[PDB]
Protein backbone atom coordinates (compact mmCIF):
# COMPACT_ATOMS: atom_id res chain seq x y z
CA UNK A 1 0.00 0.00 0.00
CA UNK A 2 2.79 1.82 0.68
CA UNK A 3 5.82 3.71 -1.72
CA UNK A 4 9.21 2.49 -0.41
CA UNK A 5 11.60 5.63 0.77
CA UNK A 6 13.65 4.36 -1.68
CA UNK A 7 11.48 4.49 -4.44
CA UNK A 8 10.44 7.98 -3.43
CA UNK A 9 14.49 9.24 -3.18
CA UNK A 10 15.40 7.75 -6.97
CA UNK A 11 12.08 9.88 -8.19
CA UNK A 12 13.85 12.68 -6.83
CA UNK A 13 17.21 11.60 -7.77
CA UNK A 14 15.98 11.46 -11.25
CA UNK A 15 14.62 14.95 -11.73
CA UNK A 16 18.17 16.22 -10.74
CA UNK A 17 19.95 13.95 -12.69
CA UNK A 18 17.92 15.96 -15.97
CA UNK A 19 18.41 19.06 -14.61
CA UNK A 20 22.31 18.40 -13.73
CA UNK A 21 22.66 16.88 -17.79
CA UNK A 22 20.80 20.37 -18.84
CA UNK A 23 23.12 22.34 -17.14
CA UNK A 24 26.43 20.31 -18.37
CA UNK A 25 25.44 20.44 -21.76
CA UNK A 26 25.26 24.10 -21.30
CA UNK A 27 28.37 24.25 -19.58
CA UNK A 28 29.78 26.65 -22.66
CA UNK A 29 26.83 29.32 -22.77
CA UNK A 30 26.78 29.30 -19.19
CA UNK A 31 30.46 30.07 -18.70
CA UNK A 32 30.65 33.02 -21.10
CA UNK A 33 27.64 34.44 -19.42
CA UNK A 34 29.58 34.27 -16.26
CA UNK A 35 32.66 35.86 -17.57
CA UNK A 36 30.62 39.06 -18.61
CA UNK A 37 28.77 39.38 -15.24
CA UNK A 38 31.90 38.91 -13.58
CA UNK A 39 33.90 41.70 -15.95
CA UNK A 40 30.56 44.10 -15.24
CA UNK A 41 30.78 43.60 -11.09
CA UNK A 42 34.18 44.11 -11.03
CA UNK A 43 34.11 47.35 -13.29
CA UNK A 44 31.83 48.35 -10.71
CA UNK A 45 34.27 47.62 -8.06
CA UNK A 46 36.91 49.77 -9.38
CA UNK A 47 34.79 52.76 -10.36
CA UNK A 48 33.75 52.73 -6.55
CA UNK A 49 37.19 52.68 -5.37
CA UNK A 50 38.13 55.14 -8.04
CA UNK A 51 35.46 57.61 -7.28
CA UNK A 52 36.70 57.67 -3.20
CA UNK A 53 40.24 57.95 -4.44
CA UNK A 54 39.44 61.25 -6.41
CA UNK A 55 37.30 62.53 -3.25
CA UNK A 56 39.97 62.36 -0.84
CA UNK A 57 42.49 63.60 -3.29
CA UNK A 58 40.37 66.76 -4.24
CA UNK A 59 40.44 67.03 0.10
CA UNK A 60 44.37 66.47 0.51
CA UNK A 61 44.38 69.87 -1.36
CA UNK A 62 41.61 71.63 -0.60
CA UNK A 63 40.27 73.47 2.05
CA UNK A 64 43.88 75.10 2.35
CA UNK A 65 43.16 78.72 3.12
CA UNK A 66 45.98 79.55 5.29
CA UNK A 67 44.62 77.64 8.78
CA UNK A 68 43.96 80.14 11.34
CA UNK A 69 42.89 76.77 13.68
CA UNK A 70 45.02 75.54 16.67
CA UNK A 71 47.53 73.33 14.93
CA UNK A 72 46.58 70.66 17.29
CA UNK A 73 42.91 70.29 15.94
CA UNK A 74 44.63 70.28 12.38
CA UNK A 75 46.57 67.55 13.21
CA UNK A 76 44.10 65.32 14.48
CA UNK A 77 41.66 66.11 11.84
CA UNK A 78 44.75 64.32 9.48
CA UNK A 79 44.85 61.59 11.58
CA UNK A 80 41.41 60.96 11.32
CA UNK A 81 41.90 61.56 7.13
CA UNK A 82 45.12 58.91 7.83
CA UNK A 83 42.95 56.49 9.72
CA UNK A 84 39.99 56.47 7.09
CA UNK A 85 42.67 56.03 3.99
CA UNK A 86 44.46 53.12 6.30
CA UNK A 87 41.10 51.31 6.79
CA UNK A 88 40.32 51.18 2.98
CA UNK A 89 43.91 50.14 2.12
CA UNK A 90 41.68 46.49 1.34
CA UNK A 91 40.20 47.78 -1.27
CA UNK A 92 43.12 47.67 -3.84
CA UNK A 93 44.18 44.50 -2.26
CA UNK A 94 40.52 42.93 -3.39
CA UNK A 95 40.89 44.50 -7.19
CA UNK A 96 43.99 42.90 -7.84
CA UNK A 97 43.03 39.40 -6.73
CA UNK A 98 39.79 39.83 -8.36
CA UNK A 99 41.08 41.40 -11.70
CA UNK A 100 44.20 38.76 -11.98
CA UNK A 101 42.21 35.71 -11.21
CA UNK A 102 40.18 36.48 -14.10
CA UNK A 103 43.40 37.33 -16.41
CA UNK A 104 44.61 33.74 -15.12
CA UNK A 105 42.16 32.09 -16.64
CA UNK A 106 41.87 33.96 -19.91
CA UNK A 107 39.04 36.36 -19.55
CA UNK A 108 38.00 37.80 -22.36
CA UNK A 109 38.41 41.37 -21.17
CA UNK A 110 42.63 40.41 -19.72
CA UNK A 111 43.84 43.66 -21.53
CA UNK A 112 41.03 46.26 -20.00
CA UNK A 113 41.49 44.44 -16.69
CA UNK A 114 45.35 45.02 -16.60
CA UNK A 115 44.87 48.76 -17.34
CA UNK A 116 42.44 49.58 -15.09
CA UNK A 117 44.42 48.00 -12.23
CA UNK A 118 47.57 50.18 -12.96
CA UNK A 119 45.48 52.91 -13.18
CA UNK A 120 43.82 52.37 -9.91
CA UNK A 121 47.45 51.91 -8.23
CA UNK A 122 48.47 54.88 -9.62
CA UNK A 123 46.12 56.92 -8.45
CA UNK A 124 46.41 54.79 -4.89
CA UNK A 125 50.02 55.33 -4.96
CA UNK A 126 49.48 58.88 -5.86
CA UNK A 127 46.93 59.84 -2.85
CA UNK A 128 49.17 57.87 -0.17
CA UNK A 129 52.39 60.49 -1.42
CA UNK A 130 49.97 63.03 -1.34
CA UNK A 131 49.05 62.26 2.10
CA UNK A 132 52.42 62.18 3.31
CA UNK A 133 53.53 65.71 1.86
CA UNK A 134 50.52 67.05 3.73
CA UNK A 135 51.15 65.15 7.16
CA UNK A 136 54.93 66.92 7.58
CA UNK A 137 54.42 70.00 5.80
CA UNK A 138 52.29 71.23 8.92
CA UNK A 139 54.99 70.56 11.21
CA UNK A 140 57.74 71.74 8.85
CA UNK B 1 55.82 86.43 15.08
CA UNK B 2 58.83 83.92 13.96
CA UNK B 3 59.45 82.77 17.60
CA UNK B 4 55.42 82.95 18.36
CA UNK B 5 54.77 80.40 15.49
CA UNK B 6 57.51 78.55 16.88
CA UNK B 7 56.34 78.03 20.55
CA UNK B 8 53.12 76.42 18.96
CA UNK B 9 54.77 73.99 16.99
CA UNK B 10 56.65 72.79 20.40
CA UNK B 11 53.82 72.97 22.63
CA UNK B 12 51.26 70.46 20.52
CA UNK B 13 54.72 68.19 19.24
CA UNK B 14 55.91 68.37 23.10
CA UNK B 15 52.20 66.75 24.12
CA UNK B 16 51.59 64.67 20.62
CA UNK B 17 53.33 62.00 22.26
CA UNK B 18 53.55 61.51 26.38
CA UNK B 19 52.98 57.41 25.70
CA UNK B 20 53.07 56.19 22.23
CA UNK B 21 50.59 53.20 23.36
CA UNK B 22 47.94 55.91 24.13
CA UNK B 23 48.90 57.23 20.70
CA UNK B 24 47.99 53.82 19.36
CA UNK B 25 45.09 53.15 21.33
CA UNK B 26 43.64 56.80 19.72
CA UNK B 27 44.28 55.89 16.08
CA UNK B 28 42.99 52.13 16.53
CA UNK B 29 39.75 54.03 17.37
CA UNK B 30 39.47 55.30 14.52
CA UNK B 31 40.40 53.07 12.14
CA UNK B 32 38.24 50.54 13.59
CA UNK B 33 35.36 53.17 13.03
CA UNK B 34 35.54 53.49 9.32
CA UNK B 35 36.42 49.98 9.18
CA UNK B 36 33.34 49.58 10.32
CA UNK B 37 31.55 52.01 8.20
CA UNK B 38 33.30 50.51 4.95
CA UNK B 39 31.90 46.82 6.24
CA UNK B 40 28.24 48.64 6.92
CA UNK B 41 27.92 50.34 3.44
CA UNK B 42 28.91 47.12 1.15
CA UNK B 43 26.86 44.83 3.51
CA UNK B 44 23.48 46.72 2.80
CA UNK B 45 24.41 46.81 -0.75
CA UNK B 46 24.71 43.08 -0.80
CA UNK B 47 21.70 43.06 1.38
CA UNK B 48 20.21 45.59 -0.95
CA UNK B 49 21.12 43.20 -4.33
CA UNK B 50 19.97 39.80 -2.82
CA UNK B 51 16.68 40.61 -2.25
CA UNK B 52 16.42 42.21 -5.54
CA UNK B 53 17.01 38.49 -6.78
CA UNK B 54 14.63 36.41 -4.57
CA UNK B 55 11.93 38.79 -5.37
CA UNK B 56 12.68 38.61 -9.51
CA UNK B 57 13.02 35.11 -8.97
CA UNK B 58 9.28 34.89 -8.83
CA UNK B 59 7.26 37.35 -10.71
CA UNK B 60 5.42 35.56 -13.37
CA UNK B 61 5.48 31.87 -13.06
CA UNK B 62 3.78 29.86 -15.10
CA UNK B 63 2.23 32.45 -17.77
CA UNK B 64 1.44 32.14 -21.51
CA UNK B 65 4.34 35.39 -23.00
CA UNK B 66 7.60 34.01 -23.65
CA UNK B 67 8.20 30.45 -25.36
CA UNK B 68 10.16 27.56 -23.40
CA UNK B 69 13.84 28.72 -25.51
CA UNK B 70 13.38 32.34 -24.18
CA UNK B 71 12.44 31.49 -20.24
CA UNK B 72 15.33 29.13 -20.16
CA UNK B 73 17.64 31.67 -21.82
CA UNK B 74 16.39 33.97 -18.62
CA UNK B 75 16.92 31.66 -16.11
CA UNK B 76 19.98 30.81 -17.03
CA UNK B 77 21.89 34.49 -17.30
CA UNK B 78 20.28 34.46 -13.88
CA UNK B 79 21.93 32.24 -12.44
CA UNK B 80 25.03 33.48 -14.31
CA UNK B 81 25.07 36.90 -12.56
CA UNK B 82 24.60 35.28 -9.44
CA UNK B 83 27.31 33.11 -9.59
CA UNK B 84 29.37 35.84 -11.07
CA UNK B 85 28.72 37.56 -7.51
CA UNK B 86 29.55 34.51 -5.33
CA UNK B 87 32.69 36.56 -4.30
CA UNK B 88 30.78 39.72 -2.67
CA UNK B 89 29.66 37.08 0.76
CA UNK B 90 32.80 35.98 0.60
CA UNK B 91 35.11 39.38 0.86
CA UNK B 92 32.85 40.42 3.69
CA UNK B 93 33.09 36.93 5.84
CA UNK B 94 37.11 37.90 5.32
CA UNK B 95 36.05 41.52 6.42
CA UNK B 96 33.71 41.17 9.03
CA UNK B 97 35.75 38.18 10.35
CA UNK B 98 39.02 40.07 10.89
CA UNK B 99 37.24 42.42 12.57
CA UNK B 100 35.55 40.00 15.20
CA UNK B 101 39.13 38.04 16.12
CA UNK B 102 40.61 41.40 17.10
CA UNK B 103 38.29 42.03 19.29
CA UNK B 104 36.14 45.21 17.37
CA UNK B 105 34.08 47.08 19.31
CA UNK B 106 30.72 46.39 16.91
CA UNK B 107 31.59 42.56 16.91
CA UNK B 108 28.10 41.15 18.15
CA UNK B 109 26.53 43.37 15.01
CA UNK B 110 29.11 42.05 12.42
CA UNK B 111 28.27 38.46 14.01
CA UNK B 112 24.73 38.78 13.25
CA UNK B 113 24.89 40.20 9.98
CA UNK B 114 26.81 37.82 8.74
CA UNK B 115 25.08 34.93 9.49
CA UNK B 116 21.66 36.88 8.60
CA UNK B 117 23.54 37.63 5.12
CA UNK B 118 24.49 33.91 4.58
CA UNK B 119 20.58 32.35 5.53
CA UNK B 120 19.23 34.88 2.71
CA UNK B 121 22.60 34.09 0.32
CA UNK B 122 21.40 30.39 1.24
CA UNK B 123 18.11 30.35 -0.04
CA UNK B 124 18.61 32.63 -3.00
CA UNK B 125 20.46 29.36 -4.18
CA UNK B 126 17.67 27.45 -3.07
CA UNK B 127 14.69 29.36 -4.90
CA UNK B 128 16.89 30.01 -7.83
CA UNK B 129 17.45 25.79 -8.55
CA UNK B 130 13.79 25.52 -7.41
CA UNK B 131 13.11 27.71 -10.37
CA UNK B 132 15.44 25.97 -12.53
CA UNK B 133 13.93 22.57 -12.19
CA UNK B 134 10.35 24.34 -12.25
CA UNK B 135 11.07 24.96 -15.82
CA UNK B 136 12.41 21.50 -17.25
CA UNK B 137 8.63 20.35 -16.18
Amino acid sequence: VLETAEDIQERRQQVLDRYHRFKELSTLRRQKLEDSYRFQFFQRDAEELEKWIQEKLQIASDENYKDPTNLQGKLQKHQAFEAEVQANSGAIVKLDETGNLMISEGHFASETIRTRLMELHRQWELLLEKMREKGIKLLQ
